[PDB]
């Protein structure tokens, strides 16, 4: 159960968020508790937190409407490039399985 | 370069590779070299910080032959919750795809 693995499950579900274009904080918070069917519900400080950083790095660009979010060209690739690992990950997990079997 | 998100990209692996039983550091690494045709070489110094870590919670024992690892009883159940986890994730993404899907349906008409 740890942090570390719940913070990375966090990650990769704000990444598939903003993906699909610009956002806000209450909005991301409002679509992944509907997603989430109420399980998951994210705090908005947390979310600025995390926002404020991406931002410092250059991972992260805002624009006021509401403050919207949405990534930079930086951001983009460092996410194709994050989907793209996860792919590898579960076709090497395939293999793994079909390799024992 | 997502470096936190590599280093949960390795612990995903790891998880299964040894769901699959024990092992020993290196041979995981020909495991996984295997399995992704040559693509994909572990991080020797990424996989140890893990162990060291999980072998310190109980996720994880170790004997010698070369050292092996295997998971505990802990780490089995540590494990299927890793999974759990992960797989609520995959259908939440799925939830959010389908979510936007249809706002943007109902938005050409």
């Amino acid at each position: 159960i740890p942090k570390e693995m719940l913070r990375a499950q966090t990650n990769f579900i704000l990444r598939n968020v903003l993906k699909q274009g610009d956002n806000y904080v209450y909005g991301i918070i409002k679509q992944v508790k509907e997603a989430s069917n109420g399980e998951m519900e994210l705090n908005e400080a947390t979310l600025y937190t995390i926002f404020k950083r991406l931002e410092k790095d250059g991972i992260i660009s805002s624009y006021w409407g509401r403050k919207y979010y949405r990534l930079t060209e930086i951001g983009h690739e460092n996410n194709r490039l994050a989907f793209e690992g996860w792919s590898r990950v579960d076709k090497i997990i395939e293999n793994l399985e079909a390799n024992k079997k």
